[PDB]
């Protein structure tokens, strides 16, 4: 399909066109405040379906457009947000066009311009480059659609199936959320960095808000230092925690190395060896056996470590083990839950 | 201070012990069905404190332990559950002894006896075994504590300061689950080695019943094994899967391998070289600049992967590179959000 998109430099614009020529095989023809009138005038007329995303005589671009479209033979469908309506029901019922008039509420997600005049993009961009931030009023409600509901809305309405709300089609997902709500959010997210915590992904609106605040990182500053505890016998470095479903770190033992040598009443834990062989052991608190289970990176499979038996894991190798550790709780100095016990 | 426990071979006496031996410097007089008349005596006679787990003449095993400690000088305390408590207030009355009476729920935790009705004990064993378990009524209130607030709240007993609700020494965090909740919860822990998912370890009942199965586990069943996607340039093996803190994987590179060239609306991810070295390259999809960080095992750091920046991974060393990735959902081959992109 021919498909046209006026203000194809703007914010959903950029966003659609990039996924419409990632996932479809349509002909995308892109118009934008400097495309010359021959190639306005070129497009329109063999579109299929045109995305409209852009008094002394001089008319609107917009009406420019319909006048222009009112010589397609095709009767091509046409889609747009109103914030002028009747004058578009008007249009449809005398020239034939089906035409979508959507309705949207303030918009946010990547390419969004910062500093002009997108609160959530000026916020983003701002927090990630430690810059004072203006917020006026933290109680303030906004009604938003995140940008992948706006362009997986379009992809319904150019197969001629949208989402209609009461009478009108109303792209789905819709939040409601404080600005105070918005910007603890984006400072969390920055603290996570030197936390090693999470977002709440089960929580649409914050995942979403997520994706956007990283879309605004500066280009130098991607990645971020993990504390690693370095001695002779290797290193142990934190990389995720969570409240809700534990933790994992990075274990480097050197080769002949020995750690561990303990039990825990409720911590339990997960091992999975992804470089060099070695073994893991177990002996329960009130018995004789000792348990090995050999392991290396050769076959990656997880040992539960299992509460009341005293464990320890070994380098077996020529080279440096690497074992990634899940454990069931953040750990806490005051009840770290960890008694030494051989064997 | 010398401590003696009665029932020291049952489920609490082993709990407690270990922990007593563990994490303070008293000693513990352990005494049980087969400890001799002497060896009793003895015992009782030297106590501080007495911790009781345990008609034609026969007298109790506790009023025999009453009648002995008649004669410690030293009134040490006794702390015991009521399941005849008048008799016990009369005997402190007479003879001194503060003595600390609770009213413990149901029990459950590691080294309960399986098949000797206790009902939780007897599924975890169950279930962990393959075996056909008994479901009498999943509708079934059960009032419960977790062992380690019994042993905790004895502790607090023992230096003067336990837990008193509404007149009685009263054992913190009973739970209240029913049958069905405790079985539903029993079988997910098993297909959790098959979906690599975890469990609600903010729901203290669910997280004190996680660590109570494990301890049910054969000792040859402690580990399982990873479903690793092998080829010619390497394996990638998911690892922990989760509906709210996304997922974390493994990523296996051989020597020269780039793998990637993707970007992704909304799916993000962090990536951490653990073993190897190589480059995470990046793109803005709109855009002429590639940006590369150089990473390795040498030095722990995270690179986060935002949204709209086509990414590559190279390995660049004569080793195997291993990456171990966080992506902010699960992956749903329906909706994958990647979308290919050179460089
Ligand atoms: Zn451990
Ligand atoms: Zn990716």
């Amino acid at each position: 399909m021919n498909i046209v998109i006026t203000g194809a430099k703007g914010f959903v614009g950029k966003n659609l066109k990039a996924d419409l020529t990632s996932t479809t095989d349509h002909h995308i023809f892109e118009v934008h405040r400097q495309t010359k009138e021959e190639e306005l005038e070129s497009a329109l007329l063999k579109a299929d379906f045109i995305v409209h995303l852009a008094s002394l005589g001089n008319v609107s671009y917009l009406d420019h457009v319909l006048d222009i479209l009112t010589r397609n033979t095709k009767k091509p469908a046409i889609l747009l947000s109103s914030s002028g309506e009747q004058l578009l029901r008007e249009y449809a019922e005398e020239y034939g066009n089906t035409v979508y008039i959507y309705r949207w509420p303030n918009l946010f997600g990547k390419w969004c311009k910062p500093n002009y005049n997108s609160v959530i993009a000026t916020f983003c961009y701002k927090i990630a480059r430690n810059e004072e931030i203006q917020v006026n009023d933290r109680n303030v409600e906004l009604t938003l659609n995140y940008v992948d509901d706006i362009v997986a809305e379009i992809k319904r309405a150019i197969e001629g199936t949208p989402t209609i709300e009461n009478g009108v089609p109303t792209v789905p997902n819709v939040f409601k959320v404080t600005l105070g709500e918005i910007v603890d959010l984006l400072y969390k997210f920055k603290q996570s960095r030197l936390d090693r915590t999470l977002p709440k992904l089960d929580n649409l609106f914050e995942k979403d808000l997520y994706s956007t605040y990283l879309s605004y990182l500066p280009s130098t500053d991607f990645s971020y230092p993990l504390l690693m505890n370095v001695d002779d016998r290797g290193s142990f470095t934190e990389f995720i925690k969570t409240p809700d479903r534990g933790q994992v770190s990075v274990n480097i033992s050197k080769p002949g190395i020995t750690k561990g040598n303990h039990w825990h009443h409720t911590k339990n834990e997960k091992f999975l060896v992804v470089s060099g062989k070695g073994v893991i052991r177990f002996r329960h608190v009130n018995d004789d056996e000792i348990i090995e289970y050999y392991v290396s990176g050769d076959k990656l499979e997880v040992v539960d470590i299992p509460v009341g038996y005293t464990h320890n894991i070994e380098n077996l190798g020529d080279t440096d083990m690497v074992t990634i550790m899940w454990v069931n709780e953040m750990f806490d100095p005051n009840q770290p839950d960890t008694y030494f016990l051989e064997v």
